[PDB]
């Protein structure tokens, strides 16, 4: 029993973190096989960030413009190329700790583990959702760029995020491991801001199912709803519209608890209209939206506490 | 910016987890140098748990009653002894991944990282406080016994918890790495229950300081309080009494923000009396008590957002 914001064990990723220095700029990189990935803004001075032409800044560098430090060991760079907003440095040594891995572009509402790093040294691990506005509510200080996000399935690390920037509201933006930004953001100084965000409806429903698996039913009711009647309420409370795709994903949790998805939707509509009346769900006074249906099945018992 | 329940990077601990089997019972152990530590209830049958005499159950075992599996590798047990509520198995192989480590007995209110494990395989990592009632609000399923809690300081792992049991309210109890229980609990079936708990006052104050470091002052006020006038309110709201020791620990956060500790106490007294008026602090609608002053200084910027 219990229900926590749980991260994946970080060791497979810790063995990949290095420090990348270009001039007076240092940040983190990811060392897999004989390639180091890092934000391309490593090649900028403070002033360059105001209006960088990265093609023009990079052609001015050699392989020996870059220093890679893996623990105490210096790696020699033997190649470099830009891929979207990342640099790919070829190094003289294959990482002996390279795990089985993939690169994946996650979708909004999906969750991942972040390993916060500074100077190539991991400092902390925590679980993030990709917000519908393509930001994450991370915890990052200066030096954290190149920190990575990931998921683990059966000893394969799916890398999905590399940290590039903090926006003015204190939330965080970055790229996939092909260097494509999540959301409309760019790795230069502009007036860019987080767009309006929404509550991740599917995740709120998953977490209500989690609370029923763990033995709590107080918030259920004898009502049902149509998808459209639900969505009229959802729009009032700045929730994402529920789709039939979302109903189908909740099938297994529905089956484990014997609560029809639209009957759980009716329960959520009543929670949004009435509030929680000073009550808690899995210890929370608010509706949690940073657990996916997959997270709930990973963490909760396969046997409902009936 | 941002503020998250952050765990320590788990890799140094992942390289220590093994599976321990005695008969039909399997759970997790911790492999450091040539010793494996695990809960002594590994030697019990289901029926033995009702009223075990561990001295009498253990004298009936040999070294070869125990199987230790480290990944695919079988370790041979060459020695065994009981230490309080743990077994110490001597094995034929020193763990090559043993980190620099200590064993520490943490105090109530202090925080640690838990690596949830099943069958010697790490599944998740999350941060826990030791509650004043000597339980933790963990997330554990059957098979999780022998999972460990820890802190990391400069590459030294301080191991402080080994998981033994879930109590009837769904919270979790266990021992230090000398096998002494936190709290009054025992590793047998009884009517034992979590005692009454309290809010960790010191941690609530640390987290208010975190919110000011990160640039939020909405909840401050022009009042001060005496320690005793604060404690009269604290007792009404099931908060731990604040002591001068607690005031002294908050000195550095006080200095970084320029808010006197008792002026922060006045702010908390007003939050407890008035509530939060639909507002949030570091994204929370409740007063958080699972971050110590040390956690706040580890995670927050050294420069207050004035
Ligand atoms: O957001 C960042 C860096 N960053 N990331 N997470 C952070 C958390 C707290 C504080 C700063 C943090 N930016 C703006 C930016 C805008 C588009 S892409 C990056 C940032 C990148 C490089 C520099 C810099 C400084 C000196 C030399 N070279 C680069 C200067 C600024
Ligand atoms: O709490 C536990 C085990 N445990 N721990 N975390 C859990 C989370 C969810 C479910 C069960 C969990 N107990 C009770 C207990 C009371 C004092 S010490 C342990 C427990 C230990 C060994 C057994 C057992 C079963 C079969 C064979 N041998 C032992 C049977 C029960």
């Amino acid at each position: 029993s219990g229900f926590r914001k749980m991260a994946f064990p970080s060791g497979k990723v810790e063995g990949c973190m290095v420090q990348v220095t270009c001039g007076t700029t240092t940040l983190n990189g990811l060392w897999l096989d004989d390639t180091v990935y890092c934000p391309r803004h490593v090649i900028c001075t403070a002033e360059d960030m105001l209006n960088p032409n990265y093609e023009d800044l990079l052609i001015r560098k050699s392989n020996h413009s870059f220093l890679v430090q893996a623990g105490n060991v210096q790696l020699r760079v033997i190649g470099h190329s830009m891929q979207n907003c990342l640099l790919r440095l070829k190094v003289d040594t294959s990482n002996p700790k390279t795990p089985k891995y993939k690169f994946v572009r996650i979708q909004p509402g999906q969750t991942f583990s972040v390993l916060a790093c500074y100077n190539g040294s991991p400092s902390g691990v925590y679980q993030c959702a990709m917000r519908p506005n393509h930001t994450i509510k991370g915890s990052f200080l200066n030096g954290s760029c190149g920190s990575v996000g990931f998921n683990i399935d059966y000893d394969c690390v799916s890398f999905c995020y590399m940290h590039h920037m903090e926006l003015p509201t204190g939330v965080h933006a970055g790229t996939d491991l092909e260097g494509k930004f999540y959301g409309p953001f760019v790795d230069r100084q502009t007036a860019q801001a987080a767009g309006t965000d929404t509550t991740i409806t599917l995740n709120v429903l998953a977490w209500l199912y989690a609370a029923v698996i763990n033995g709590d039913r107080w918030f259920l009711n004898r009502f049902t709803t149509t998808l459209n009647d639900f969505n009229l309420v959802a729009m009032k409370y700045n929730y994402e519209p529920l789709t039939q795709d979302h109903v189908d994903i909740l099938g297994p949790l529905s089956a484990q608890t014997g609560i029809a998805v639209l009957d759980m939707c009716a329960a959520l509509k009543e929670l949004l209209q009435n509030g929680m009346n000073g009550r808690t769900i899995l210890g929370s006074t608010i509706l949690e939206d940073e657990f996916t249906p997959f997270d709930v099945v990973r963490q909760c018992s396969g046997v409902t506490f009936q």
